[PDB]
């Protein structure tokens, strides 16, 4: 299965992603902005660059429950976050 996620300046959409577990799933990353953005969930050890106006697929299988944090490291003080559940 496939779960679509925009980058844009400065958000994720979703913001809040549920994925399941011991199951592949694909990420289709999409960065709709002008700007450079990352796809990082370090607990799950993701960690993708994404040029403006391009897209990368990443395929995940996740083997605990629980709640990770997404970020762009491109950010400081105001950050750009999301939510990947594993499910």
């Amino acid at each position: 299965k496939v779960i679509e996620v925009e980058l844009n300046d400065d958000y994720f959409n979703p913001n809040v992603i549920t994925i399941p577990i011991n199951e592949s799933t694909t990420l289709l990353l999409k960065n709709k902005g002008k700007s450079e953005h990352t796809f990082t969930i370090k607990k799950l050890g993701i960690d993708v660059v994404v040029e403006s106006g391009k897209e990368k697929n990443i395929t995940v299988k996740p083997k605990s429950a629980g709640t990770y944090e997404l970020i762009c490291r491109y950010h400081l003080l105001k950050g750009m976050e999301g939510k990947v559940i594993v499910k």
